[PDB]
């Protein structure tokens, strides 16, 4: 279903069975996924976020994030807790008020508090260009083309142990999945195509951990879309997508009418496809309504190499083509020891007033701001560079920024940089040991801006730190709305 970009959204909890199995869950909008939150470029977005919540069990305070929307003016509305705002408490409601000026394309939203979004309280957010470049290549986009892909676990986030090594019990295709242990026969996802007609896939990772290898037996796809950034048009037979990633895919329904599989191929937990774990099903009109027999194919030759893409639009990359050719550049040490994530040293920890509020209230630079050593100043109108050489414990890890999306100078499993045209995303896998995947922005949004592994249990473990970019200026660019001010006074009282 599709609400926005005037709307409510209620958050509720709610048991829910993907796989077969019934727990507790946190829903927003009712449904798992959400429902996609949709407008077109340059809308005013107005959500009313009702907490409506009571199970403990997996927090009744919520902060929904909206995943690669800049919120340029608005970091107020961003939805990290503890970074840009406190949690709303259980029967309180909070309009997230912002606009969406220069972006299109397919994002999403979800809790960021604690690990709150594993629990169910995600969904797709798409902004439609109605002027479109890509529009003439495909038919149909629409909610039915949406694809999303989601770990499932069995253990509430809560009690997840932590961390130590977490795995999914299934993966879910639009929301339905058979369990990776003790397969049960439970209903899977279909998705319905027309011989002949071709089609805009929204594929979304709601992921909380795993990276998915995914394919379509028998089908081709074509890349167009990457993270909210039109591409140049890329034909794959695979595509590994991590955490938080989004692609959009050309695909044309030419094979003969029948059943095909989606695969979607976890890189922990259920190995396979056995009594349909990692699947759904493309069915044409016309055909059986009968499970695929179909087989991927035994090597896949045109898989998805990040270097291979490259932006439909001149972006080009900001600053000097060589390492460090940046007015401000930065190399992060990323380590993991003893149950926790950290970046140069220190381990994230949230702290008891957000770092938006401690900006707002006379702080003016990192030094100032808690957590310690857990904040980075950005000055603004320069270029950052940010190298986040890999190693740390599993890993691959999918490095996020908030506010920003970024040219992806390095790729990782391949240590030539490209300053010339390479991709810019939102979500990038800093890769493998001795890789050094490199990213460059230019700092044009004053807020504090998170940066975190988009593992969740990752980002629980630590791993992450804020660029408080032109904190100077964040107050005056930041206006913020009575209701965000009494976030913290309501929630300090109700702990
Ligand atoms: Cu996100
Ligand atoms: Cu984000
Ligand atoms: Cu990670
Ligand atoms: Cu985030």
């Amino acid at each position: 279903v599709q609400i926005g970009p005037v709307t409510d959204l209620h958050i509720v909890n709610a048991d829910i069975v993907p796989d077969g199995f019934v727990r507790p869950a946190v829903n927003a909008g009712g449904t798992f996924p959400g429902p996609v939150i949709a407008g077109n470029v340059g809308d005013n977005f107005q959500i009313v976020t009702f907490n409506q919540l009571i199970e403990c069990s997996m927090l009744v305070d919520t902060s929904i994030h909206w995943h690669g929307e800049f919120q340029k003016g608005t970091n107020w509305a961003d939805g990290p807790a503890f970074i840009t705002q406190c949690p709303i408490i259980v029967g309180n409601s909070f309009s997230y008020n912002f606009n969406v000026p220069g972006m299109a394309g397919t994002y999403w939203y979800h809790s960021h508090l604690t690990t709150q979004y594993c629990d169910g309280l995600r969904g797709p957010f798409v902004v439609y260009d109605p002027n479109d470049p890509d529009a003439n290549l495909y038919d149909v986009d629409d909610d039915t083309t949406i694809i999303t892909l989601a770990d499932w676990y069995h253990v509430l986030a809560k009690e997840m142990g932590a961390g130590g090594a977490i795995t999914a019990d299934s993966t879910l295709i639009d929301g339905l999945g058979r369990t990776h242990v003790n397969v049960a026969a439970v209903p899977l996802s279909v998705i319905t195509v027309e011989v002949g007609k071709r089609y805009r896939m929204r594929l979304v990772s709601i992921s909380c951990d795993p990276n998915y290898d995914f394919s379509i037996d028998g089908h081709d796809m074509t890349i167009i879309e990457t993270d909210g950034v039109d591409s140049q048009e890329l034909t794959v037979d695979e595509i590994q997508i991590f955490a938080a990633q989004r692609y959009s895919f050309v695909l044309n329904a030419n094979q003969p009418v029948g059943n095909y599989w989606i695969r979607a191929n976890p890189n922990s937990g259920g190995e396979g496809f056995d009594g349909g774990i990692n699947s759904a099903i493309l069915r044409y009109d016309g055909a059986t309504t009968a499970d695929p027999v179909t087989v991927a194919s035994t090597v896949h030759t045109k898989c998805l190499i990040e270097t291979d893409l490259h932006p439909l639009s001149r972006n080009g990359v900001p600053g000097n083509p060589h390492q460090g050719g940046a007015d401000c550049n930065l190399n992060l040490s990323l380590g993991f020891a003893c149950g926790n994530f950290v970046i140069n040293g220190v381990s994230f920890t949230p702290p008891t007033v957000p770092v938006l509020l401690q900006i707002c209230s006379g702080a003016n630079t990192a030094a100032d701001l808690l957590p310690s050593g857990s904040v980075i100043s950005l000055p603004s109108n320069s270029t950052i560079e940010i190298a986040l050489p890999a190693g740390a414990a599993g890993g691959p890890h999918p490095f996020h920024l908030h506010g920003h999306d970024f040219a992806v100078s390095e790729s990782a499993s391949n240590s030539t940089s490209n300053y010339d045209d390479p991709i810019w995303r939102d979500v990038v896998s800093i890769g493998g040991v001795g890789d050094n995947v490199t990213i460059r922005f230019c700092t044009d949004n004053p807020g504090p801006w998170f940066l975190h592994c988009h593992i969740d249990w990752h980002l629980d473990a630590g791993f992450a730190i804020v660029f408080a970019e032109d904190i100077p200026n964040t107050a005056s660019a930041n206006p913020v709305p009575e209701a965000w001010s009494n976030l913290c006074p309501s929630y300090d009282s109700a702990h």
